């Protein structure tokens, strides 16, 4: 039993192909005190929705056409609660920003459809239907995933909607603390179109020599005209930075992203002789 507001939705626009930037506001003069990397919880009610009702911009709708995502529907028959990480820094109290990955079902290559009779994500699917002016019930903060009090080097590894916690921590580190720690953020996206929040970080690195941001694309598309790093995030990170680093084991690793990306990083660190307690992982489950 924890703190709960009803919030108005300011903005639910697509920020990549499958991540909406979901922005809600607390009642006037209300505020959520949280530490960066904590998460909140949305009440998802009973409901019904067709994916054909979703608002997607010209440049993101392309993959939805390909996969026939517009044909999906989702019925939720029991009220529930779901976790989403805060993506803005704690200095903004009543405009909470979230990053929501729409949980499409598995794609059954055998019939070239989605695996039949499997429901999409009852929570992500509801949030995606939300529009400016709507109301959501939200509680927080929760969670333990926080910056360590050290002078240590930090290396951030993000993937997918795992942007949320890192960005909150990195924004806190540089916009409010104005830290002197050395900090790199390596974010992996499938292609150029799927990057977001880039300028936020280009700004920071222009003000702080001690911060670097690198993007690595796993499946770059011809239209990207892509001159930068390419491949798996852990491969990119190891190939360029770590391999030649004097002491990888003195670094704190903050990562958030999907199971494959995390596990492949874990296995990499392990061989590299980095001890488990130097890795801080926020598990989206
Ligand atoms: C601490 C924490 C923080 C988190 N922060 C974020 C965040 O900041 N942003 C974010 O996007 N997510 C975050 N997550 C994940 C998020 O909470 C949800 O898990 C995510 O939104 C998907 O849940 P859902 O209700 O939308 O889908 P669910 O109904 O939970 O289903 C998830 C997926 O499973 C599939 N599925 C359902 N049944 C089957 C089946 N029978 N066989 C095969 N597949 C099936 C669905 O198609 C769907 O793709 C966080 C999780 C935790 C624990």
């Amino acid at each position: 039993g924890v703190k709960e507001w009803e919030c108005e939705v300011l903005s639910n626009k697509n920020v990549s192909t499958f991540i909406k930037e979901f922005v809600v506001k607390l009642p006037e003069g209300e505020t959520m005190n949280f530490k960066s990397g904590s998460y909140a919880q949305i009440k998802i009610p009973k409901y019904n929705i067709r994916y054909a009702d979703y608002d997607i911009q010209d440049r993101f709708r392309g993959d939805w056409d390909k996969m026939d995502a517009w044909s999906l529907t989702c019925k939720n028959e029991e009220e529930t609660v779901r976790a989403y990480s805060m993506a803005n820094y704690p200095a903004e109290g009543n405009i909470i920003t979230l990053n929501v990955r729409i949980a499409t079902p598995p794609f059954d290559r055998a019939a070239n459809k989605w695996k039949a009779g499997i429901k999409p994500g009852i929570s992500s699917s509801y949030i995606f239907s939300l529009k400016p002016g709507d109301k959501v019930m939200m509680s927080g903060p929760y969670g333990d995933f926080h910056i360590q009090d050290t002078d240590a080097e930090m290396l951030y590894i993000g993937g997918g909607a795992g942007m949320a916690p890192l960005r909150a921590q990195i924004l806190h580190l540089f916009r409010t603390l104005k830290t002197g720690r050395k900090v790199s953020y390596w974010y992996g996206a499938r292609s150029k179109n799927e990057i977001f929040y880039e300028e936020d970080f280009r700004e920071i690195e222009r003000e702080f020599p001690n911060f670097k941001f690198h993007i690595a694309l796993s499946d770059p598309q011809p239209e990207d005209n892509w001159t930068g790093y390419v491949g798996f995030i852990h491969q990119v990170i190891y190939d360029n930075y770590l391999k030649d680093h004097d002491a990888p084991e003195d670094i704190e690793y903050y990562m958030c992203g999907p199971g494959p990306m995390a596990n492949a990083v874990k296995g990499m660190l392990e061989n590299l002789g980095v001890p488990r307690n130097m890795l801080f992982f926020d598990d989206f489950g």
